């Protein structure tokens, strides 16, 4: 069962109800989903080596400033040669899990016909 | 002997004449020079892994196109993950530096009397 509930996407088919407004509530819980593969990776990350797309932040940094970061963060986040995955996509979902006391499924019957 | 004459650069010290000209001339030798280990190569190709170098290829290739070359030649040299020495330099010399097959001297049998 944890093989696939907790790992494919299919997994809201046991808790449906999630959506994308670009964060979360106070008390919910975050999603992130992401994919694999090297050459998909290479594939997608092609935007971000060409010069005319990597000059907008010289452009935004002469009006606006930006977060500051610890300097090894950054550093680790510019080695794109050796990369197995990448971050796709986040949902929302409004509840938390509650992690404890286990369950015990309770099954019913559906009535005969007449 | 040829554990030390024939593989430190200290060889000028026996064929001196090495030179850089980006070549070689015709009927001449040509010379590579290179150096061993895992942290200096880890550290030499330090900018051959971040995308403001690596837009290069893209950019100039609006207006003149490479060599050909298989994929999988390129797809085997991109991986850079376990490597232990880089070539470094070149040179040249001035004449042949022959191995790998006995020479002949084509002669004439002697006029013995009959």
């Amino acid at each position: 069962q944890i093989m696939e509930l907790q790992l494919f996407h299919k997994f809201a088919q046991n808790n449906p109800g999630m959506e994308h407004l670009g964060g979360v509530p106070k008390g919910g819980t975050f999603v992130l989903v992401y994919v694999d593969g090297r050459e998909l990776v290479r594939n997608l990350l092609s935007a971000d080596r060409d010069p005319t797309y990597q000059a907008r932040t010289e452009v935004i940094k002469k009006y606006a400033s930006l977060p500051p970061g610890s300097p090894q963060e950054l550093a680790t986040s510019r080695e794109l040669l050796n990369r197995e995955d990448i971050v796709v996509g986040d949902f929302c979902l409004p509840y938390r899990f509650s992690s404890k006391t286990p369950t015990v499924s309770y099954v019913l019957t559906q009535p005969r016909p007449i």
